[PDB]
């Protein structure tokens, strides 16, 4: 038995912001339109739908975390860095410039313009 | 690149109530506390993390989408039936009691006792 997520959305102020955002950063294909979204594919058969939100007035801000190998971090990172773009080794932002090395592996977080908690980790948490 | 998510936040008025009724529903081991979520693993490599939103007023409801197996359907499908959940055929909730048939498949909608909007199907959206 194998239940899957397959999509989840995330309310932005603009979708195309966003998503375009984190496929450049973390190397992905162009997000596709679909409908009133957004869609970032990733690659264990899961999208994140982003979606203009259409209610009042901040954005809640969530959190996806996405788990890359370590080659791919060094890139990933490497955008990061060369784009200057804000980053911490906490989920809170209280420690920016740095990377965590939770469970021996690296770490690191950064917000996506509409303010979303974004982290990417070489290791799952507890490994 | 080969990037995956790993988790997701889903914020709730009550992480332990809304974790239990979806592992309960979808069939999921039973959800693990970790810190501040209750944790809902699903099988490929993602876990939606929920997490007590008592702010604000209402929660603005999310959606989740979850891919399934035929088999999986029909028991979680008499899981909704049994419970006497409340579901629909189509994302806007005009088409109460129906299953729909988008890309041949199978697909339902159900909310969780904070009103974020689940899914269930079996194919994947264009398939
Ligand atoms: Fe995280
Ligand atoms: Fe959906």
């Amino acid at each position: 038995m194998a239940v899957e997520l397959n999509h989840t959305i995330v309310l932005v102020k603009d979708k195309d912001a966003s998503a375009t955002f984190m496929a450049d950063l973390l190397g992905l294909p162009k997000p596709k339109e679909m409908g009133p979204f957004a869609v970032l594919q990733l690659a264990n058969d899961v999208s994140i739908d982003f979606m203009d939100f259409r209610g009042e007035g901040d954005i809640v801000p969530g959190h996806c975390a996405f788990l890359i190998s370590d080659e791919e971090f060094d890139q990933i990172f490497g955008r990061i860095r060369e784009g200057g773009i804000e980053h911490w080794a906490d989920q809170y932002h209280r420690e920016p410039g740095r990377i965590n090395d939770r469970d021996g592996g690296r770490g690191v977080y950064f917000e996506d313009p509409s303010g979303h908690n974004m982290e990417i980790m070489t290791r799952p948490y507890g490994s």
